[PDB]
């Protein structure tokens, strides 16, 4: 389906990164405010704009209940290229959990995980690998399902290795990477479920701030980078705490999903059961 | 009988403004031996606070049971009248839950729940109001076991009321009439044991305690003024991150205005257990 730049209406900005800017907009052909409400995608160099095309490629690639929908493209055109998706109007899980936490529950958050893990297993049979797993990289569609939302870092395995490994210079999510991402720049499905026990950790923490992630690893941490502390703290196996009310075999989950080990990590599939599994004990 | 010759200090367990409580050794052999145990004393030992002082002894020394730490003796030696009490080694469910929350899981919290509502079911058959329902007066004795600890305000209703008007006091725990009217029941009870699952669910986290949450829903009158008008507008406590549908609406039950329609602790004792079996 073709979008026309001239019938793309602004209408909010969603959320602005380093990179990239999200906005609400309607295509109205019709210019009688009846067009659809969409999510647009666009840049704020060379180099992004090849990235941009391949993360086009890659979101046009999949088809799942739990990955945001791929709707088009909109060019003026490259300095004003557009990636156009649904607009899931509950927004990102970070801030939906944030805003609804009184009305979840620990079987809502497995059913979201749950999600989570057969969009990630999905996105793992076309070997590409996310390396931004997190709830704010999540959008909630309804009460009852959630979406992978973003690939703006996402990366294709080279056809005969088990890893990528990138070479950039910008700003990265440190605390949500596993140690060998850290070290060596290897990401992989292991460092993706190193990262989705985060996400995990995430939820049962219900996003306080007080226990986020940045907040828990700095108190740890206490003349180097953080970077270098972190290696060192994680090489210690020091770890995230148990979220208060966090049950046994979800903290084991997490606890597995942090194993220095990249092959000592448990698969999305095995994730996906033994949490269906606890949420049906539930 | 104890005799203070033989009463061992150890260590000050907990001090308020008009007593305190110590682990010691009651050791008639002198040689390190004899057994531990946890003996209160009062800070100021007027007249008055020695008459209820006695009362409090007679009231623990009724009480036999599971969920109510054990009663062992006095001390006289009058002016210096001692409680001895068994010592419980984990201390208050509230230091015991924020040192070992890691290691707590929402079914443990529940088990403790039920036997503070037997231990509060058991004070009921007395007709005591115990006034003081927090997780600071819950003690571990081990981990699979708490015991209600302290009967410092406790109450025994007059013959022909089913309350008792008592003219610093724990205002966060308070119901609406302790407040307003210095009404305390079973029922005022009850308000109080929801404040309890309130603790237990939030772990004992001082960003999320009673003070703090009723403090933040405030914001030139007292404290006290400001609560009674939040509770009369059916401001509450909020629902612990994951606290499950069913122990939120035992809370809230709890936090009834109405005296009347709070739950019972026979109701809410089987409400637990049943929460906590279908986990
Ligand atoms: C209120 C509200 C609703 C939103 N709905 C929405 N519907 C679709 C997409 C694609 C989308 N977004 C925000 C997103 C995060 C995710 N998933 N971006 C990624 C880029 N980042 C720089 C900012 C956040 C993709 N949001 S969002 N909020
Ligand atoms: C680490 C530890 C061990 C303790 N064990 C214990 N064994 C018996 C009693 C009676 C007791 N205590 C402290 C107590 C708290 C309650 N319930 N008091 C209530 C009165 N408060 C003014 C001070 C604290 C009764 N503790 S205590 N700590």
């Amino acid at each position: 389906t073709q979008f026309e730049e001239r019938h793309l209406k602004f209408l909010q900005q969603l959320g602005k990164g380093n990179f990239g800017s999200v906005e609400m907009c309607r295509y109205d052909p019709l210019q009688d405010n009846t067009g659809e409400v969409v999510a647009v995608k666009k840049l704020q160099t060379e180099e992004h704009l090849r990235d941009f095309e391949r993360e086009i490629e890659i979101l046009k690639s999949l088809q799942h209940d739990n990955i945001v929908k791929y709707k088009g493209v909109c060019y003026s055109g490259r300095r004003n290229l557009k990636l156009i998706m649904e607009y899931l109007p509950y927004g990102s899980l970070r801030d939906y959990l944030q805003k609804h936490k009184e009305r979840i529950d620990h079987i809502k958050l497995l059913q979201y995980t749950s999600q989570i893990c057969k969009g990630m297993e999905y996105l793992g049979t076309k070997r590409y690998i996310h390396r931004d797993l997190a709830t704010r990289n999540i959008l909630v569609e309804n009460e009852n399902r959630v979406k992978i939302g973003d690939f703006g870092l996402t990366k294709v395995l080279p056809q005969d290795k088990e890893y990528y490994k990138v070479k950039e210079p910008g700003e990265s999510p440190i605390f949500w990477y596993a140690p060998e991402s850290l070290t060596e720049s290897k990401f992989s499905v292991a460092s993706d479920v190193w990262s989705f026990g985060v996400v995990l950790y995430e939820l049962f923490t219900y996003i306080e701030k007080s226990k986020s992630p940045p907040a828990e690893f700095m108190r740890m941490i206490g003349g180097q980078s953080i970077v270098t502390h972190l290696i060192e703290l994680l090489k210690n196996n020091g770890r995230l705490p148990r979220p208060d009310g966090c049950p046994d075999e979800i903290y084991m989950i997490m606890t597995e999903c942090w194993n220095n080990n990249v092959n000592q990590r448990p698969s999305f599939r095995d994730l996906a059961l033994r949490v269906d599994q606890i949420r049906d004990n539930m």
